[PDB]
């Protein structure tokens, strides 16, 4: 298991726009095209992130391009975030895939603001800082998802998704 992986499944796969659980559209791999309302402009914006004229669908392999891409923004946002780069380095491996996918799914700053989880994970305060993640928006709306960070997160382990 690794971190794409473990993307590919909180995530899934759809090569036609869609609309995630906040309602934006999306594509591929967790793409999020847009905010906006409008399929026009969701189809404007995948057009300009692949290339082409997709007409709103996409081959497995621009899916994965894109999904590439998002992860690997998703790093270099972390170690660029003064607030997370030292919590993300003092961690496991396990860990730090836990950390990319809430990025991932939430965007830097959504995560930045997790203060005061975020000093519990860089004191290896484990359970504690499972409890606090728990209290949150986050977990109420996706549960099913967040457990699966969030144990991944406390144990330092892949069970959550075996
Ligand atoms: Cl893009
Ligand atoms: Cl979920």
């Amino acid at each position: 298991m690794n971190i794409f992986e473990m993307l590919r499944i909180d995530e899934g796969l759809r090569l036609k726009i869609y609309k995630d659980t906040e309602g934006y559209y999306t594509i591929g791999i967790g793409h999020l095209l847009t905010k906006s309302p409008s399929l026009n402009a969701a189809k404007s914006e995948l057009d300009k992130a692949i290339g082409r004229n997709t007409n709103g669908v996409i081959t497995k392999d621009e899916a994965e391009k894109l999904f590439n891409q998002d992860v690997d923004a998703a790093v270099r946002g972390i170690l660029r975030n003064a607030k997370m780069k030292p919590v993300y380095d003092s961690m496991d491996a396990v860990r730090r895939a836990a950390m990319i996918n809430m990025v991932f799914q939430m965007g830097e700053t959504g995560v930045a603001g997790f203060t005061n989880s975020l000093r519990m994970l860089q004191q290896k305060r484990w359970d504690e800082a499972a409890v606090n993640l728990a209290k949150s928006r986050w977990y109420n709306q996706t549960p099913n998802r967040a457990k699966r960070v969030i144990t991944t997160m406390r144990t330092g382990t892949w069970d959550a998704y075996k």
